[PDB]
RNA sequence: GUAAAUAUAGUUUAAAAACAUCAGAUUGUGAAUCUGACAACAGAGGCUUACCCCCUUAUUUACCGAGAAAGCCAUGCAUGGCUUUC
């Protein structure tokens, strides 16, 4: 069981985020959605009930996490697990040859910032948090669990940049696992695939056909409920750390 | 086997369109496109400007021989049986 248990979700107004509440919370935990404050969060989190809240933040400003960690604590007195799902997604060529055109700067720098420094700033934000947990029966004060993709691993064509950041999630996994294995947190990363969320269902309905038919098994975009399964075993088991899991349905990307 | 109808070669309704098909396009999210390929209303034969038919296959449906006239018998003017004629 999660009974108890705090969590904060960065991105939790949406797609795996929001997944993630929805099944922890009705397990009876606490949630913390940690979003914009134009993303339609609140709605969500009078919709899940009163035990879970929202906090509306800039993963990428450290005052605005900062705040939304007070009012997690304020409210349910303590912080146990958190879910870096906050992220951003952008498609563009690193260089043209036929258009001339080359990759501009600022949407590399702007998909660092939300994916690989956001995750950071919550991540040490929210493991000074966890610092203060008493250790449990097993020794541990929390878990962090963060959102990479298998661009990470195959990325394709016009991923750059945001295989840079999750490529930069992937390698910094461990050493911060390293890092806070004294304090008795665990670190941990999920790469999903395909997933049925607000970033691929506003496609057409032909290339998400395609794509589900690209999965090989199951051949169909990935259920958000799949991916709060796997967070939450990630949360039960006391012998996952420092790992990367692959949540794709075996599937490897296409140039 | 013999008469009727029917026959859309990717599909459908019409009497030409819509949906489809093949090749190329590294497409900035209407590519929901652009450049091309294919385009034969079952098959073959004329004949008057145009005026339709004839034939061959394919599918479905139904498939080869007793009228009247007169004389007699039985039943309740009508019916059944028989005899001679065309
Ligand atoms: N959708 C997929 O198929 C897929 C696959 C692999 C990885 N991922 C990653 O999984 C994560 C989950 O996102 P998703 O798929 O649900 O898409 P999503 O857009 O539905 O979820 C992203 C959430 O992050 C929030 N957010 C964005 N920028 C933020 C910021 N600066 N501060 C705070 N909150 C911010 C958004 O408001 C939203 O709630 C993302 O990091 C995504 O890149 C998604």
């Amino acid at each position: 069981s999660v009974k108890g248990l705090v969590a904060v979700i960065t991105g939790g107004a949406s797609g795996l985020g929001l997944a993630t509440a929805e099944r922890l919370v009705g397990q009876g935990a606490s949630a913390v959605l940690l979003d914009l404050p134009n993303s339609g969060g609140e709605a969500q989190a009078k919709k899940l009930g009163n035990n879970c809240v929202f906090a509306p933040a800039d993963v990428t400003s450290e005052k605005d996490v900062q705040t939304a960690l007070a009012l997690a604590k304020g409210k349910f007195g303590r912080v146990d697990v958190a879910v870096n799902c906050a992220g951003i997604a952008v498609a563009s060529k690193t260089y043209n040859l036929k258009k001339g055109q080359t990759h501009t700067l600022e949407d590399f720098q702007r998909v660092l910032d939300v994916n690989l420094m956001g995750t950071f700033n919550v991540i040490r934000l929210v493991a000074g948090e966890m610092g203060q947990n008493e250790p449990d029966q097993g020794g541990q004060r929390g878990v962090i669990i963060n959102t990479a993709s298998v661009a990470a691993f195959e990325g394709q064509v016009g991923q750059a940049a945001y295989s840079a950041s999750k490529g930069g999630i992937v390698g910094m996994t461990l050493p911060i696992a390293r890092d806070l294995a004294p304090i008795g947190i665990r670190v941990m990363t999920i790469a999903p695939g395909l997933f049925g969320t607000p970033l691929l269902t506003s496609l057409p309905e032909k290339v998400c056909n395609f794509l589900a038919s690209q999965v090989p098994f199951p051949s169909r975009l990935g259920d958000p409920a799949e991916y709060a399964h796997l967070v939450q075993a990630i949360i039960e088991n006391p012998f996952l750390n420092g790992e990367v899991i692959r949540l794709d349905g075996a599937i490897r990307m296409q140039p």
